[PDB]
């Protein structure tokens, strides 16, 4: 049943301070979401690119997130701050221990 | 730092016949990964068009992801990999900014 994403974010050098920003709002609601599992952010060793991890209990909680508050005013702002689109992969868990 | 924890992604890519192959290689790591003194996780999925087999591994430091690719079992894998794949294992190295315990 469950779901993963990873998703990757390359900022305009100009616009990583406000990428960092959008991310650090979505953590706390997004981590108190019934169905969210985990919710972590990352930056790669090469700097270029910010990267979240996610995991949910369920697809519909996944479509949950993406309906959700906090998640709309972050995806209505955030192409502005990037390079390129961000990098998003749906994952579906064949030997995760949890 | 080098103790600071360290997250990997690492996608690999298969050719059609040798899906199967990829997989059994890839869950042969898996036990002796997991049962490194600093391996915190080590996940394996698909990603949701079928395309890739991604790793998401945690290690609780960078000295911990160095021990692992010193690994008989990592040495192993490392020795045949590239053969089943259309193209190199794509990998990249992680530092947690907010990562929930």
């Amino acid at each position: 049943s469950p779901v993963a994403v990873i998703a990757r974010f390359m900022p305009r050098p100009d616009a990583r301070s406000a990428l960092r920003a959008l991310l650090d709002a979505m953590i706390t609601p997004t981590r108190a979401e019934d169905g969210c599992r985990s919710y972590d952010l990352y930056e790669s060793a090469d700097g270029g690119e910010l990267v979240l991890f996610e995991r949910y209990r369920s697809r519909i909680a996944l479509d949950e997130h993406r309906g959700s508050p906090h998640y709309l005013n972050y995806r209505a702002q955030v192409g502005e701050l990037l390079t390129r689109p961000v990098a998003v992969t749906v994952l579906a868990p064949l030997d995760e221990a949890s």
